[PDB]
């Protein structure tokens, strides 16, 4: 019992923590386009 | 078997949540940034 619960845990947690480190980058590229995107609304502001 | 699979867990588990560790503070301060030049932009709108 104890060890194919361990299994059960290994698996669980590998894919769980896999899909957040899929995930994260995609958050910091997004609010770097977005405070680029507002750089540009305070440049076309100053126009 | 289960020990070194045990370990396998632990290294794997410590070194994503070490990565996510790394990432959560970029986001948090990312976030405020954007708040700070939505507030600049707004100020500029004023003007």
């Amino acid at each position: 019992e104890q060890n194919q619960m361990l299994n059960h845990v290994n698996a669980q947690l590998n894919a769980i923590n896999s899909t957040l480190n899929i995930y994260l980058p995609k958050i910091t590229s997004m609010l770097n386009e977005v405070m680029k995107q507002n750089h540009v609304l305070s440049l076309q502001i100053e126009f």
